[PDB]
């Protein structure tokens, strides 16, 4: 009953171009919704499997493969950018705040593919996946990226509605009726609009072979021509880049061989009797740093015969005039490649940028920058710092406030800074630093202090005499 | 090359926590760590009103469990009730002068907790 | 005359609470009180930072066990975590410009509790 | 002997003294110690499944007492004896518990020979109080007794047992001497009555002086007065020991009750209930009662089952570090060893218990009225007694007179209960539920004549003579 009241009422219209091949394309997944709301949706455990070196490639390998310069005639570079920057503050895309010396994201990004061709003489190409809440500011945005040693390029995804919880009904009426009723479907939903947008025709057109897709906010995502070249003799149609879990990172997704093919297995698909297997990351040692390396043609192909369709995510949701948003992850579609399985990367490729905390990281001297990308010091002998800010740090503008100066921070491990706590010029911050300033406090950390191995509290105001 | 296991030395209350714990079971005079926990020790960092066994003992008379535990530290002047569970990381500091009663079979985990608590037997 | 089963008021928030907790079991519209409970039941006096809705769920958003409690009474500024139990008499009373998190499991029972107590997560 | 035995009993070999060999003493010991260890081996806890709740003939409700009898000629036989072991250092003071001035300037040990110079006027009689101390009292006992010359009573005091403490870890009779330090020693309990009430001879003297029952009693319970409807249904069911059961309130629970026990009634401690049990027992819901420790028993009974070496109570094994170990036992366990031994209830009129300082406000206040050594409720007060929790800045005796030197008027007060540093005015009124509760570093002065009524106080407030 819920198919034919969701189908008739998704039909009322009120443009050139009809929309209706994306609300259709939903009525897809909105019905799949019904029949999979009922039934298990948790792959059998009793039939999960832990990868062969077949499946999961460990970089031992990798690592000595030829670093073949001329096959980037065959690349193409993406960055998913759906991403909003509210939750650091800011406005607009994510992808676009400041990172690292006045570069945001997209010009780390530029600068790298840049150096890429000026060094050897390649025209790849960037591209731009974004939303209908960063379109249009990227749009207008990429444009100060002309006359450049790039060529870029945009496009955006799809525009699906959300449902109401309670009712099951369509939550708009109207082509834009509130700009809250609309919600783009995840980076699952990669692919459907690669195709729609036809930059899918154009790469394969162009002699594209295959896109390198990864995450907006992650620095690490540069290109490996190891990987390029092992990925191209296996002739494998999909490549997922997995990296060591560490106790921080439990729940994140990995990789499977489960009744045949190699699938990612998120938590949701384990039976709510088992997770306290799937965190013991001695039996679960990787995770999808979402760095997918994915062939084209293998994509029209499966798109064609439509053979591509991913594990469905809910994630309920609110916004006031309860709501559903049935959701999608192309890495979860790896199954239906041929030849697909992961690799083994050093946390090096792994460097997200969620918060604040991060944004301390990577602008500290842990890295030198060079041509685009972090290099993280030499000297540095093992794994980053951890680093907890607390709350008044949320926002990037506190973020600012409180540390115009990035501490000197080479020989951390350990920084947890909770309340209101100020940061001179050169402090420097060895080993574990805990700074906890009470409620309706405030510290001022006095320049040039070298904090190690301290806890330190309590209320100092420094006035400029 | 050993494991780690034949090294656990006792210097420091703080080692005197952890070995006192439900990440040790006891079997003919030998500490065998539990099976569940799976690599490295939780890094205790207790703080200095710990440091005679006195004092240690004054304020933990009944060791939390913390067989989930990554990090703990606890500065200041703080006392621990019967059953408290750490897990994580917990950071307890208690400024000068001030006292803190973490209260019977609390759960403490990932938090940063301050201020000045007086449990009292009514 | 009839018995307090039909005399069953929510004046309060401090009735609210009385009314959410598991003290009493819904059928068919009805609160039935446990078999367990075999007494008056407790009296509880918050104070009133929990006078009107949105400032008693901001604070008790995790109904406590209170199955065993008499007397509870909470006055200034209190956040009760999840899954605490009250029983015997609990007076906690945090006084003017504090503010009180009781951590999450917590179990207080014939206490008095006061002071400043902030929890944040790290 | 046994191995660790031997090495006690070698203890024995071990223990400037003409003809006062202190034998009687380390054999009492002894018997206790071996039997300590021996029960060290087994589970020594009575079996839950076993245990059952008492029927009408084993404790017996007060109506079925009240209206029956009436006789004075009982009083020929009956003695009254005090249980005065207690120091006071837990209400902040030197000596004897019972020399402390509770109400209008009177001692427990006052309102003790009040009520019984009383007794023994109203009827013309001459019953004994008798004052069983401990060498932390005894001391002072007869000293303080010698006040009451010329005075309708006889009281005469005795000493318990000497009994020596021991060491947690080696296990060992921590003195040497005679007397090594005194804080080396401890009484052996309450129910250590026995053994020396016949080792003073104060059991002969007492049978021989023509009396059958001791009335016993602590000595901080001001409830405790000589009940003669009780002595005379104890004589006429001619049982041999009698306990007096009060119901049990919500803080009440620790506190020990009489069961039926294969077949006997017998007193179930705390100590002596599984762990998989024991808060079944603490439900006052199935444990309707507990022991006053007012307990009725048979003279002759005693020296029968003394003689006859059977009086057996369980060992409490207490620990002080002065750790070490105290073996000592309780009067009220040896019900069981009595024939026709059965329980009593009774309201809490007589159990009026003065532990803390708490208590000593309550029966301070004119919620009581002082009449022939008997504090005796208020006609308007018609509930339980308030529920007064002091905090500790109320603790020793000298704190809580320099913080409530005038009681406050509390005769319509429910639960009261205050914190921290607190002093309170002259002519202070409480009612309801007052809660005061000054925090740490603070202090607050209640202003005179100041009236409280359902509220909530706290903070600083400092009031200064101008």
């Amino acid at each position: 009953v819920a198919a034919s009241q969701m189908r008739n009422a998704l039909n009322k219209l009120a443009a050139r171009a009809k929309f209706e091949n994306e609300l259709d394309s939903f009525f897809t997944l909105f019905r799949r919704y019904l029949v999979e709301k009922s039934s298990r949706t948790t792959l059998e455990w009793d039939k999960i499997k832990s990868p062969n070196p077949d499946e999961v490639v460990k970089y031992e390998i990798i690592s000595q493969q030829p670093e073949n310069v001329s096959n980037l005639s065959k690349l193409a570079v993406l960055k998913l950018n759906g991403g909003l920057g509210t939750s650091m503050g800011c406005v607009g895309p994510k992808s676009v705040i400041e990172v690292r010396e006045g570069n945001t994201f997209l010009d780390l990004s530029v600068r790298q593919i840049e150096y890429l061709n000026r060094q050897y003489d390649s025209d790849v190409p960037l591209l731009l996946m974004n939303s209908f809440n960063t379109d249009k500011d990227t749009e207008h945005l990429i444009k100060k990226y002309s006359a450049n040693r790039i060529r870029i390029r945009s496009f955006n995804q799809s525009r699906f509605p959300r449902v109401y919880k309670d009712s099951l009904l369509p939550v708009p009426t109207e082509y834009d009726s509130p700009l809250d009723a609309w919600y783009p479907p995840g980076h699952g939903d990669l692919f459907e609009s690669l195709h729609v947008s036809g930059e899918l025709d154009a790469l394969i057109a162009q002699g594209r072979e295959i896109l390198f897709v990864s995450n907006g906010d992650n620095l690490g995502a540069t290109v490996d021509l190891k990987i390029l070249n092992h990925m191209i003799e296996t002739g494998a149609e999909y490549i997922m880049e997995l990296t060591d879990k560490t106790r921080a990172d439990v729940k994140g997704g990995t990789l499977i061989s489960y009744d045949g093919q190699v699938r990612l297995l998120e938590v949701a698909q384990v039976p709510k009797e088992h997770i306290d297997e799937f965190k013991n990351i001695r039996k679960f040692t990787n995770f999808n740093t979402n760095n997918l390396w994915i062939n084209l043609k293998a994509v029209k192909r499966l798109i064609e015969s439509s053979n591509l369709e991913m594990e469905i995510i809910p994630n309920q949701k609110t916004i006031t005039r309860n709501v559903l948003q049935l959701e999608t992850a192309c890495g979860a579609a790896i199954r239906h490649f041929d030849g697909a399985h992961g690799v083994v990367v050093p946390r090096s490729r792994f460097l997200p940028v969620k918060t604040c905390s991060d944004l301390l990281l990577v602008k500290s001297d842990l890295f030198r920058l060079e041509h685009g990308s972090l290099k993280l010091d030499p000297s540095r002998f093992g794994p980053n710092p951890l680093i907890k800010l607390g709350s008044h740090f949320k926002k990037v503008s506190g973020f600012n406030a409180r540390i115009p100066h990035i501490p000197k921070i080479v020989e951390l491990d350990h920084l947890t800074i909770t309340g209101n706590v100020f940061l001179g010029k050169d402090v420097t911050l060895r080993g574990t630093v805990i700074i906890v300033c009470s409620d309706g406090h405030k510290i001022d950390i006095p320049n040039g202090s070298i904090l190690e191995n301290v806890v330190v509290t309590g209320n100092l105001q420094i006035l400029e005499h």
